[PDB]
DNA sequence: CGGCATACG
DNA sequence: CGTAG
DNA sequence: GCCG
């Protein structure tokens, strides 16, 4: 039929039932906002597999055996197919919870934790934050100050200038080094809302300590309106240029020595419901650990050597899924 | 019923 | 607590 | 919320 994991079907960037997927994400992400998880993870996994089907759900009847729907989600579905509307998801969609959850998440360096509690203690909007700037981090102001051009999709013709720009800068720093797009746009966004970069060296032990140096030297050139400073992963927020000015975006650098570089790809290729769902497959389908720095058998106590991203769905027995088609 | 990805800053 | 896919 |  439909197998039950997002990792062992095709999920196309574009498909048949945006409708139906875009509705069961909203109470998705409504649940998240409510802590809880369980529920999140069945309408993403039910979201997801109507991305995966063929063609468009007509009929209420089309949905019988598709894993990940049961009562509820089958509600949802049934309401917009004989309303073009549910009820349920326009009430989330109007709720002042929803909105006000949904804006402070967005901000980088407020998580959902912290949104609930600004909810809580009666703050809406932004500039309710900005209002009372003590209680905010650096990490926050940040967010707050770049929270409008951050908003504005980054684009594919942006993504380009970026990646040449690091490129220099992981040159200076490391002769022989290597940048490769990761994130949406390795799986074929044309927008996104950040630009996910990983890094590696041919020579393993090569790449140790490279991202202080890569950052240093994108700082000295202007390029940095933020990050956070040894570390391997760095959040920051990058100065593009644009016609007669320019806009700040949120950029992710990620090192990885050579010998991890296939696992730490496919981690950062995502989608993100597409590695939980692989993570979860591995360790209860085959009772292996994965993570983007390896794949580890728990019993004989090794880890698994993979030169290619081939190489590790092999090793979990699944058909290879290009980037393109784990769009989960 | 338990489980629901798995890390780093 | 934040971040990431 | 759903699966096994
Ligand atoms: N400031 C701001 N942030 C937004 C807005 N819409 C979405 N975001 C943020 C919230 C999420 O953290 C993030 C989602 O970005 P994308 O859809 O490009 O996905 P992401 O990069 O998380 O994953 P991906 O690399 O595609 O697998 O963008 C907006 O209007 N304003
Ligand atoms: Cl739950
Ligand atoms: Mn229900
Ligand atoms: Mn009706
Ligand atoms: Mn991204
Ligand atoms: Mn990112
Ligand atoms: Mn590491
Ligand atoms: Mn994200
Ligand atoms: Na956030």
């Amino acid at each position: 039929w439909m197998p039950a994991y997002a990792c062992q079907r095709p999920t196309p960037l574009t498909h048949h039932n945006t409708g139906l997927s875009e509705a069961l994400e909203i109470l998705a992400e409504a649940a998240g906002f409510e802590g809880s998880e369980g529920r999140l993870l069945t309408f993403c996994r039910a979201a997801s597999v109507l991305k995966a089907l063929p063609s468009p759900v007509t009929t209420l009847s089309q949905l019988q055996g598709l894993p990940h729907f049961g009562e509820h989600s089958s509600r949802v579905v049934q309401e917009l197919l004989e309303h073009g509307v549910c009820e349920e998801v326009e009430r989330v969609r109007r709720s002042e919870r929803y909105q006000t959850m949904k804006l402070f998440t967005q901000i980088f360096g407020v998580g959902v934790k912290t949104a609930d509690r600004w909810y809580r203690e009666g703050l809406r909007t932004l500039d309710d934050l900005r209002e009372q700037p003590q209680k905010l981090t650096q990490q926050q102001k940040a967010g707050l100050q770049h929270h409008q051009d951050l908003s504005t999709p980054v684009l594919r013709s942006d993504v380009d200038a970026l990646q040449q720009v690091v490129e220099e800068a992981v040159g200076q720093a490391l002769p022989g080094a290597t940048v490769t797009l990761t994130g949406g746009f390795r799986r074929g966004k044309l927008q996104g809302h950040d630009v996910d970069f990983l890094i590696t060296h041919p020579k393993e032990g090569q790449e140790a300590g490279l991202l202080p140096r890569v950052m240093c030297r994108l700082q000295d050139q202007g390029l940095i309106l933020y990050h956070q400073h040894a570390f391997e992963r760095s959040f920051c927020i990058f100065r593009l240029p644009q016609p007669g000015s320019w806009k700040a975006v949120r950029v992710d650098l990620v090192v990885a020595p050579v010998s991890q570089f296939p696992f730490a790809l496919l981690g950062w290729t995502g989608s993100k419901l597409f590695q939980r769902e692989l993570r979860r497959f591995s360790r209860k389908e085959k009772g292996l650990w994965l993570n983007s720095h390896g794949l580890f058998d728990p019993e004989q106590k090794t880890f698994f050597q993979a030169a290619s991203e081939e190489d590790i769905f092999r090793h979990l027995g699944l058909e290879y899924l290009p980037p393109e088609q784990r769009n989960a």
